[PDB]
C-alpha cells in the first residue's frame, strides 16, 4: 500500500453514528486520512493588501476515495430510542492533492 509513503497511514479510528439527544457506540472502524502531499508553493495575491487569504501555505492532504458500510443503532440514556443509522468509513483512500 502506498499509503503510508506520503502520510495518513494504515490509521483507525472509532466513530460510530450520533443523531437526536442519541449516540451509538457500536464497534466501527474508519482510517483518518489527512495529511500532505501537495506543493508548498505560496500565490501572492494580496492586489495590493492582504487580508482576506495569506501565504500561509496551500491546503493539501490525503483524499478519502471508497468507504466501507457500517450498520448500527445508537443509543440512548435507558435504552428507549434506539434508531438506525448508516454510516461511510473510508476503508481505504490514497494521498492526492
Amino acid at each position: 500500500k502506498d499509503v503510508s509513503e506520503y502520510s495518513c497511514r494504515e490509521l483507525h479510528y472509532t466513530r460510530f453514528l450520533t443523531d437526536g439527544p442519541c449516540r451509538s457506540a457500536k464497534p466501527v472502524t474508519e482510517l483518518v486520512c489527512s495529511g500532505q502531499c501537495g506543493p508548498a508553493r505560496l500565490l501572492p495575491n494580496a492586489i495590493g493588501r492582504v487580508k482576506w487569504w495569506r501565504p500561509n501555505g496551500p491546503d493539501f492532504r490525503c483524499i478519502p476515495d471508497r468507504y466501507r458500510a457500517q450498520r448500527v443503532q445508537l443509543l440512548c440514556p435507558g435504552g428507549a430510542a434506539p434508531r438506525s443509522r448508516k454510516v461511510r468509513l473510508v476503508a481505504s483512500c490514497k494521498c492526492k492533492r
